[PDB]
């Protein structure tokens, strides 16, 4: 109940005053000269509630640095963070998080500041809420959870974000996703689009990549033929494994990596660059700082949390295969190569193939690895070709394959609904 703050005093009322006029330096004075941080009035409002609502950043910081209540409740029940979050100021709302503020606080009526931010459509705010553990089901005094309100408002993006996040939080997986315009590469929709996550075989499409612009070069020939032996051979290996006694074209072998998502294809293409490291070296080539392969087939897919081997977040793929598919750093013969290989991909049925709504067109690739890890990378669109990305990884869950399937699925829809 020391959050229900109730002494008046004659500094802290000139302090109360400093806080919503925005006087930064009336305020610096006010607290020298002693005024109490947690003053109040007739409605159990303090100066650190006015600061937070007005957008003062430097204010509420200056206020929390002198001991102020972070979590004060109003006599509506109203924090500072429900009314950083009611009026849209992100970096207040982080500054409250960061410094201990109640991220599931309640009012008189159940609101949450979930329940604002979702209101208004603060896409940001929702996001970093959701990431300070704000509870995503939480209901008001009538039944009302954060996405029927964001529902209710017509914040369609948000409510996007909310369903896929609810579901995430189900099969206590961490998700994240983004989907960028082909043509322009804007960012249409994302969720924890920079955080880092295991390609898994995801980075085979790079890979491709990085060998169809050595073709381009006329340093490696699609016709080329690469030998191994049985010993060569790593887990799932569909295709190399039947050809021992010839080997196989780079034609071949990329094809076998994509389609298939053969290993051997893979780490024999990665040797011809130079191995992970030559591969991320492509990456810094061409602008992609983020995105690193450290480890061979199969090691790559082992999936560590916190571990960045062999990761890339959704932006950094999104925006790397989109300059792989589109502009000038491919051919447009491999450029379409590319393409066409992804939209041949034989093993991804389950995913984001198994929602495509008739007429469509899907290329892509997944990925699969340990600790409940599975992804997927597109170019996809109505109308028989592609017009956006979409990249989606999802990792840490106790999940079946079937239920993570399920999940990709699950937001590939929830994405196309909301096209």
């Amino acid at each position: 109940s020391h959050h229900h703050h109730h002494h008046g005093s004659d500094l802290g009322r000139k302090l109360l005053e400093a806080a919503r006029a925005g006087q930064d330096d009336e305020v610096r004075i006010l607290m020298a000269n002693g005024a109490d941080v947690n003053a109040a009035d007739n409605t159990g409002t303090t100066p650190l509630h006015l600061a937070a609502y007005s957008g003062h950043l430097e204010i509420v910081e200056v206020l929390l640095k002198h001991g102020a209540d972070v979590d004060a409740s109003d006599v509506f029940g109203y924090t500072p963070l429900h009314l950083a979050a009611y009026w849209g100021h992100l970096e207040i709302v982080e500054v409250l998080l960061k410094n201990g503020a109640d991220v599931n606080a309640m009012d008189s009526d159940g609101m949450t500041p979930l329940h604002l931010a979702a209101k208004w459509g603060y896409l940001e705010i929702v996001e970093v809420l959701l990431k300070h553990g704000a509870d995503v089901n939480a209901q008001d005094k009538f039944g009302k959870t954060p996405f029927d309100l964001a529902d209710d408002n017509g914040n369609d993006d948000v409510g996007t974000l909310l369903q896929v996040a609810a579901a995430a939080d189900q099969l206590g997986a961490r998700v994240g996703y983004i989907e960028l315009d082909l043509n322009s590469g804007k960012i249409l929709e994302s969720f924890r689009s920079e955080e880092r996550f295991p390609m898994m075989s995801t980075f085979k499409v790079l890979l491709a990549g990085a060998i169809l612009s050595r073709i381009d070069a006329g340093q490696e020939q699609l016709g080329r033929r690469i030998h191994y032996s049985q010993n060569d051979l790593v887990e799932y290996s569909p295709v190399t494994e039947k050809h021992l006694t010839d080997g196989m074209t780079v034609r071949e072998l990329a094809s076998a990596a994509i389609t298939m998502s053969d290993n051997t294809a893979a780490n024999l293409l990665l040797t011809t660059i130079g191995g992970p490291k030559g591969l991320t070296a492509f990456l810094h080539n061409m602008g992609d700082h983020v995105t690193r392969l450290d480890r061979w087939e199969p090691e790559l897919n082992e999936a560590i949390p916190n571990d960045e081997r062999d990761t890339t977040t959704p932006v950094a793929m999104a925006t790397t295969l989109r300059k792989l598919l589109t502009g000038e750093l491919l051919t447009p013969a491999s450029r379409q190569q590319l393409m066409d290989w992804m939209e041949a991909d034989k093993v991804a049925g389950p995913l984001l193939r198994s929602v495509l709504p008739a007429g469509w067109f899907i290329a892509d690739k997944s990925g699969a690895g340990e600790r409940g890890s599975r992804g997927i990378v597109a170019a996809l669109g109505p109308d028989g070709k592609p017009s956006r990305i979409v990249v989606i990884y999802t990792t840490g869950s106790q999940a079946t394959m079937d239920e993570l399937n399920r999940q990709i699925a699950e937001i590939g829809a929830s994405l196309i609904k909301n096209w």
